[PDB]
């Protein structure tokens, strides 16, 4: 299980603790030199456990689809909490069985019931270390409204860190400092899907995308990723989404 502390966390031990998590989901083969996620997994083994403890050494433990990477939900002290989604269902029947009770929070885990709930979309939320040690905070303590916003948080500080290499980097200038992400971070965040799946589809294709993935560079540019080549694929995306399941 991959664990990561605040207390006396720097963009070092992030950075390690992210590859750790990279490491930890399986995967049989390489596309293009990106590790690539298994379509399914039974079992318990379907899921990673993350030990996060914040600044004061409190601890929660989130429990995550090595399949896609997605949260299902998490353990604070006794009481369990899975979004209200089938996958999160299921998972329950594995994680967090010792829990002295659980709940199931008013909404699912995507980005759009998430914003929702937490009233405000993620583009004027700031993420980063400081902000992540908070969204461990309120999380340990049952506050729905709160939740939605800190699981925006602990989704974009570990998910979609691990998942590019841009938003670690995003992730490590804002030790210190939370700041809100970029726009080519909510594009890549949104384009996790589409780039796995045009990646995949260019094993056959000569390396050059079915259909092109529009996307927004750090000038805050629109630009069309055709091909293999870009430094997207090349550097950037470091798992990729099983077409199987999309
Ligand atoms: C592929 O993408 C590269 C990098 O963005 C770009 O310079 C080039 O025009 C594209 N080439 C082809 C054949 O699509
Ligand atoms: O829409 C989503 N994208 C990525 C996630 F990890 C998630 O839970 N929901």
């Amino acid at each position: 299980d991959v664990s990561f502390r605040l207390s006396g966390a720097d963009p070092s031990s992030y950075g390690m603790f992210i590859k750790d998590l990279r490491n930890a989901l399986p995967h049989t083969e390489k596309v293009y030199n990106i590790p690539l996620l298994l379509p399914s997994v039974s079992g318990a083994g379907r899921y990673l456990l993350m030990h996060l403890f914040n600044y004061d050494g409190n601890t929660i433990t989130v429990a995550v689809d090595v399949t896609n990477v997605y949260i299902m939900g998490y353990l604070a002290l006794t009481t369990s909490y899975f979004f209200n989604e089938p996958a999160a269902d299921l998972a329950s029947q594995y994680v967090f069985r010792s829990a002295r009770r659980k709940i199931t929070l008013p909404y699912s885990g995507n980005y759009e019931r998430l914003q929702i709930a937490a009233g405000k979309p993620r583009e004027k939320i700031p993420i980063g270390l400081p902000a992540l040690d908070t969204a461990i905070s309120t999380l340990l303590h049952y506050d729905s409204t709160a939740a939605a916003g800190a699981l925006l948080v602990l989704i974009q500080t570990t998910a979609e860190a691990a998942r590019f290499k841009y938003i670690e980097q995003q992730i490590q200038e804002r030790a210190y400092r939370d700041e809100v992400p970029s726009s080519a971070t909510i594009s890549l965040e949104n384009s996790w899907s589409g780039l796995s799946k045009q990646i995949q589809l260019a094993q056959g294709n000569n390396g050059v995308f079915r259909t092109p993935t529009v996307l927004v560079d750090s000038k805050g540019n629109r630009v069309q990723i055709t091909n293999v080549t870009s430094n997207v694929v090349t550097s950037n995306i470091q798992l990729l989404l099983n077409t199987k399941n999309i």
